[PDB]
């Protein structure tokens, strides 16, 4: 009855188009008269090893980029690059454009997907900015430019744009002013993904979900020390706890009686002594992707 | 790199209207001048164990039921009931009406919920149908009207709508002819879900999804009969196997070159000596809310 949930997307598809130069095609994103795009629509695919990307934008003239929303072509009256994005200035300004705001997220947020080929939206999930700054997506060949996103009232924060696949089919991509999450680079290098971690905070957000859901098994009566938690926390590559995150918790503390530092003890045992068959939530491991604003929205 | 996926929700979203009838808010659906609703709605707080919906029904007018359209109100200028719907005339087409239909789906089939709350789109997520007719959905209070839904091409294929929590926290509908999944009633009685069991065409259909990623720790030399199978999966309260089950994993069975008996064996062996701490596709447990179709379109 608790589950991963996506925010409805026909906001984000309204502004989903298709951005093709040359033999590349991907996707873009049409707000108001520009299309953000990943800048290595315009490498070549000789030139992925080491690619000049203010070079190979000088060479480009507007009728270089196709842009399509669905039937309609639009003309490109400009064009620039910010950091890893292009972005397009087209003639027509588009009337499905919702409110709307950039953001860039920290790890353990989560945010969602809408998985896009060729402008065509074909698929929304829920996940989360890793602390390794990757994302364990679901991305195929042509998904670049797919963005991430939060709805909150009427308002759209666009947080991600993938760009590529990484070697361990984990993915990265920019925020929507260009600048990657995390070290990586818009080249075929060879770059991988850092040792990744779980979310302490995500993990006990968890847990107080499964209590609120009546779930109460893993309970106990002891009680644990931050620096005693974190001691357990380094053995089994758990990311520490702060105080901030003992303060993000409060609410959640509050509406189920059980101190932070209780539910710390709790979550230690459960890391010593296994799951033994159990299930919290209908789950077998540890979640570490919904947050504290996640659970208390369901 | 391989989850729930669910539709984008745009083309429902532009359907998702509010229904006022007395003290009683819940979602409708609006399909040209048509509005659709759960029947209960006009069912009174007193009379939750026994109402007589033909009785209450024609004790009401036009200006009994309020919809709501976003900020618009719409004029309801006609009123019937199909089974456990109701259809509300509206003065109003619905400009944002998709490509439509109104499918009856079966038992292990999946698909994607709206959760809507007093009109407004909240979530979005995939969920099966299970074997006994109910739905393990993410559903409060006023989530009535909620749809659910597949698109194929610009096609919506509506196939549940949400009726109401049964005592185990899972959930019962109809379709969009007003017809229950299962032997459930619009009222407050003491029906229960019967035993539910495990999708045996998803299961396998996500071993095939996990060879396909890579994943290939399970598979073993041995074949087995399909009635030897079934001996092992009503040990495991596991559906038993046809083959018409076989003959819709032929595709499947070809893309990765192992027989459906294969496959079997296989399953058999993971059912008596458990995972012992492996994974697959992520997983510690075996997943059977993913169809041989959907499988293919991920
Ligand atoms: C030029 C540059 C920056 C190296 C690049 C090249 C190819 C792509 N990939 C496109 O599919 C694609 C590219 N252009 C249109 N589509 C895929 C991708 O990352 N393969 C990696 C494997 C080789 C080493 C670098 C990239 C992809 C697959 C699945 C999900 N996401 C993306 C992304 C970036
Ligand atoms: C009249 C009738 C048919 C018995 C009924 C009554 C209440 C509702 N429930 C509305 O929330 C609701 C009702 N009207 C507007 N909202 C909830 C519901 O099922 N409680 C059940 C518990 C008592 C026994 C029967 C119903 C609900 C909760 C969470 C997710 N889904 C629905 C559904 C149907």
């Amino acid at each position: 009855g608790f589950r991963k949930m996506a925010f409805p997307s026909g906001k984000v598809e309204g502004c989903m188009v298709q951005v093709t130069c040359g033999t590349t095609t991907l996707n873009g994103l049409w707000l108001d008269d520009t299309v953000y795009c990943p800048r290595h629509v315009i490498c070549t695919a000789e030139d992925m090893l080491n690619p000049n990307y203010e070079d190979l934008l000088i060479r480009k003239s507007n009728h270089s980029f196709l842009v399509q929303a669905g039937n309609v072509q639009l003309r490109v009256i400009g064009h620039s690059m910010q950091n890893c994005l292009l972005r397009l200035k087209v003639d027509t300004s588009n009337p499905k454009t919702p409110k709307y705001k950039f953001v860039r997220i920290q790890p353990g947020q989560t945010f969602s997907v809408l998985a896009c080929y060729n402008g065509s939206p074909s698929g929304v999930y829920q996940c989360a900015m890793r602390p390794n700054h990757t994302i364990k997506g679901s991305f195929l060949n042509g998904s670049c430019g797919s963005v991430g996103f939060n709805i909150d009232y009427d308002c759209v924060s666009f947080c991600y744009m993938h760009h590529m696949e990484l070697p361990t089919g984990v993915h990265a991509g920019t925020d929507l002013e260009g600048k990657f999450y995390g070290p990586f680079v818009d080249r075929q290098t060879a770059q991988a993904a850092g040792t990744d971690t779980t979310i302490t905070l995500n993990v006990l957000a968890w847990l107080y979900a499964a209590v609120i859901n009546g779930d109460r098994w893993f309970l106990n009566r002891f009680t644990t020390t931050l620096n005693d938690f974190n001691l357990v926390a380094m053995k089994y590559n758990y990311e520490p706890l702060t105080q901030d995150h003992v303060d993000i918790l409060g609410p959640l503390s509050a509406q189920t009686g059980i101190a932070v530092l209780d539910m710390c003890a709790a979550l230690k045992e459960l890391l010593q002594n296994g799951m033994n068959g159990r299930t919290i939530l209908g789950s077998t491991i540890l979640e570490d992707e919904f947050t504290p604003f996640d659970v208390v929205r369901q």
